[PDB]
């Protein structure tokens, strides 16, 4: 237990953006999302509320890190444990504070540990063109969006690994709508007309007698919802450069990877995933020009303005990659 | 089936009703009735060698008869409406769609076998209950397709699943583009016949004639692919609800049909003790109140539309639709 | 009321060999499976035993019984009926009496109304040559029989249908092997197998104290319930000559849509599938001297004498149909 | 394209251990560092062409690597026995079984697709655990295969299923005779994988070798499929165990790598509060021990026989057993 300190005191930063994921991924022994999920369902008393038995809460969420591949450079476990951590913190957003029932935030937790669940590491167009099983099972629609939730549900059927076998049947309605409507708001497809929306929010913004946002209708509490965790999906380039940094060359690992993949199969390589004609410096600035930055931007009004450490990091890390462009 | 290779009595009664393919008012039930069930199997083919879409895409005749009917097989004879006569109809329908004036030589070969593919396919394996009725039962389905067009994202991965079955492949000849294309479309028109799409989908269409082109000729300009599938799509949704512009005499059969699987739906609800969904209650209907608004919020909105969009090629169908609109208003007791 | 009053003394004979099974689903609504089910939970106070609640137990019964195709002639909710009732009725026999446990007698009855569910009415060599997707998941191997168990297990899963939400891990643990074996052993491949077995536990026939039969092993225990699952899978030619000649009447025109369907592919006709050249009545006959006959002789052998009545007038009926051939 | 069905600036180097192909003991971990991890693609495809099978069975070429390429990345890396190196050995080792003097010419070319192909599928999309484990899991896989052969099943279907992703179906050009019949061998096959049937598999072939019969020729006589069949089922079975008698250098890596499968399962079992699995706890072990025990009671029984039957071609392989079995039993501690 001489490690077991360690991690216990690096878990004393769950509730801070930038928390050092990677070191809890080694100190957990790869357990990253497991024991991040399990300190923030503690932290947030959801055992109790939703009357979680502890031993079935810590076999499905082994059981859903189990189906993360160890083998994908980006998207496995720690990924996971990164967004979930992530969503947690902007839960917990001063302009948010009081706003969403304890279902609405088991939704967007849950949501998140499982948005990525048995990703292969290749795209929905590298499904799509090898005509994959979950390209046909999917037609070519979100193949990979909807096959994450579609796994996330099914493993609560393993043995004692129904964490929502204490929910009422009307709270199993809910909570399995809203961590439909999240997790399918993460296909990238849906980011543009899924910003406009946050942007038309802001317009008309509305704070309660408490200082707190406001929202109404099931609309507007999703949509900041799905925003949200689509926030902290897209956050690696907003945490402190020592981590973008490992997320870069990750999300590069995978990327070159399917390349090669492509390459060797007499496919067309996707953009950014040829290693002999690459360009990661100029396709990270790239990236949080015309994608994150736009993003994080509008979020940044929303809870205006506790996201202002997290935007000005934004900033800088952009300017860093900008001076390491060659030429 | 034949004899002595002359056609055998039934067959030629049924070639004979099949001289009306290109006509809107098909004796659909009468050649379900003549083909031994299989209508949808009769009519595509039909149309296929009509169009000479076997030529064209160099699809083996065995090849389209053993696909044909694999694809009717998987359609539910104990459902009574969405089963394979509608199906067959809605095949019709939009092949006769695709001819009209206001089209002529606009769409590509492709587009016109996605478009006949798509209504050949679009309701395959239909259960006979509701997507909410899936969803509310928590059925595997529903699990699978994440509660969102569950049945339509399933009539999509049945239609072409069938394919892979022993002698079924009917597209084995196209290259990788062509399939990529076909598939693409067909897909998007076969999602857009879930009803949550009606409303957009009809605002498009009319946004569309107000921005309405043509050409030297009477015909419909349509440049990017947006434009070309929003019609394709409005075009087989037309298809899907054109049971009230038919003859009277046709409009009432489908009406029974699809009363009998609503009422088949509420007794499942009712003994289930589940909200009974609007309409399904037999002890609780009104069949002509609900023919008459069905018509007029949703199927004479849509055809209206599209009569705008290919005037004056539909009148004739807008107007038998005002006059059933009619005869069933005149039918509600009071 | 009335219908309600047939129907209900209609289910009297529930434990009688020859109830008016067609009569029971033309009164219920096409409810067969489902109150001959519910009763024999009562007859056997099974409810009660395995805490099942009544509305779980209703709503997987219509839900099972709604997964039969209407319009299959014979592999449908009739038959499924038939053989839960059957099996129910070869359950009570004498010479088994205080034999079987109360889990054993639920694996019997539940593998029963599960064994042919989602059946589409044409042999696993039809799905095989067709290359269907089903042969193709269950590599051609007792393919319809695998999905049977495979959908009668997953059907739990829907809203309020776990029945077995009250058992424990280890009853649910052997519950789940003896229905797996039971119903596996209702493919015909497997019958030739299963009768020499049954035979030689005639010849090692070990009794009781109590006079009644005498089963150590898993082994010769799952052997019994599997050819009495076997058995009344096979009762047609057994039962009372009104019903079994429906029962023949469906079967053949379940088997005459198959050959037509193999004649309109081209395919060559399976046997005793050509409308075109058929002989029911000397069908028939040949069906009860090579599979039925040898099977009820056998185990009437093993428990003797308590199925003279049954052998009796499948030999009645055998006669019946003989003479019945022209010519 | 290329000259091994990947490409490779090594190719010199790779070229010259696939000059073994053919024999017993080939450097196999090597030949997968130097085709970039594609040991299973660049054997098969060197098998194919060495056999002839392309042209007999006119199976396109950018097929034949697409299916490999498709296949051996459906073996997942992160396993460290169960993998595609696993595949690539399996595939190699049948082969040159295939290959013996007791047995030329007794095959058929489709008998042998069927061997070759059956060993390449053979352990697809492995998980890396146990059938009882994925069975107490109540996983999604069990639930499918009823709890039997669940692994084996799922091989099967994945290796079949594969065909049909673009370009992929490598049988496209076998009659349908041919498929039938291939499709029952590799299912036959397959399934005798699974350790269960191990002890009535031996019991046959003890019983083959004691009413053994061989032709005019010097070669075993196989009257009937049955015959047949187990001898096929039983060569891939020894493939599957031939890691005992292969060198020494090359059985120690396996035997590193099952043990780091098994102590992973282990720890997983553990996590979960499971019972764990006989040699998978790395608190307890005895890896030198457990080997000799594999030999004695599984390992060596089996090629003992499988050398009878064959005798005396297999002569060298067992006598390789012997060794390494002493080599582990000096490696015991005291
Ligand atoms: O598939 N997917 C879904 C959601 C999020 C991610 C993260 C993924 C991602 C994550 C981290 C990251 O770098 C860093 F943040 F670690 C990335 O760098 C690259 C060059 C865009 C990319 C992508 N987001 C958008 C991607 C696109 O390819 C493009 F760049 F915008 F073109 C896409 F939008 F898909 F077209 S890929 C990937
Ligand atoms: O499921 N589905 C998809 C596409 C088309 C159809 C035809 C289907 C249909 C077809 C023929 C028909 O009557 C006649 F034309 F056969 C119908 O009568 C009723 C009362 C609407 C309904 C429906 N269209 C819209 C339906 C709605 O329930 C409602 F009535 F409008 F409210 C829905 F829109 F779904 F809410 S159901 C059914
Ligand atoms: O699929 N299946 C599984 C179990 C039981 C049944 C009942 C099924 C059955 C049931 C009632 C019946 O008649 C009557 F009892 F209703 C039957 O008539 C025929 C000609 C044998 C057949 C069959 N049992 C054995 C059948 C065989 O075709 C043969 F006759 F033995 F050759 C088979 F064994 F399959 F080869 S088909 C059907
Ligand atoms: O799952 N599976 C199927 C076929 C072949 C293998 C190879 C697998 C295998 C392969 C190489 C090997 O060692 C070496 F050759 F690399 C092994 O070491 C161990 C302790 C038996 C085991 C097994 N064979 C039999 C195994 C058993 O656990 C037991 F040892 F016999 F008890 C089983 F039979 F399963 F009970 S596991 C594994
Ligand atoms: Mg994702
Ligand atoms: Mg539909
Ligand atoms: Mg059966
Ligand atoms: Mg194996
Ligand atoms: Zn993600
Ligand atoms: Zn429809
Ligand atoms: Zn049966
Ligand atoms: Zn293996």
């Amino acid at each position: 237990t001489e490690q077991e300190d360690v991690l216990a005191k690096e878990l004393e930063d769950v509730n801070k953006w930038g928390l050092h994921v990677f070191r809890i991924a080694e100190l957990s022994g790869n357990r990253p999302l497991t024991v991040i999920m399990h300190t923030i369902f503690q932290e947030r008393d959801l055992l109790k509320t939703f009357k979680i038995p502890v031993d079935t809460l810590i076999t499905y969420l082994m059981t859903l890190e189990d189906h993360y591949h160890a083998d994908v450079a980006y998207h496995n476990n720690i990924h996971a444990a990164d967004v979930v951590q992530s969503t947690h913190v902007l839960l917990s957003t001063p302009a948010l504070e009081a706003v969403f029932t304890d279902l609405e935030i088991l939704a967007a937790i849950f949501a998140s540990a499982i948005h990525d669940v048995d990703h292969p590491g290749v795209s929905n167009q590298f499904l799509i063109n090898t005509n994959s099983e979950l390209a046909l099972m999917y037609n070519d629609s979100s193949v990979l969006e909807n096959h994450h939730l579609a796994v996330g549900f099914k493993l609560l059927q393993e043995e004692n690994c129904d964490i929502f076998q204490n929910l009422t049947k009307k709270q199993r309605q809910s909570l399995r709508k809203m961590v439909i409507d999240i997790v399918l708001a993460t296909d990238m497809s849906k980011h543009m007309n899924l910003l406009a929306d946050l942007k038309t929010m802001v317009e008309t913004k509305k704070v309660t007698s408490s200082g707190v946002l406001l929202l109404d209708n099931y609309s507007d509490r999703i949509q900041v919802l799905q925003n949200m965790v689509h926030c902290a999906d897209l956050s690696n380039p907003t945490k402190p450069l020592q981590l973008y940094r490992q997320w870069t060359d990750r999300i590069m690992e995978e990327f070159f990877r399917q390349g090669d993949r492509e390459r060797e199969r007499g496919m067309e390589i996707s953009p950014m995933c040829d290693k002999h004609n690459a360009s990661v410096e100029k396709s990270q600035v790239g990236f949080i020009d015309y994608i994150v930055h736009p993003l994080w931007e509008t979020w940044a009004d929303l809870v205006h303005p506790d996201a202002q450490d997290i935007l000005d990091t934004l900033e800088d890390n952009r300017e860093w990659y900008q001076s390491t462009i060659p030429q």
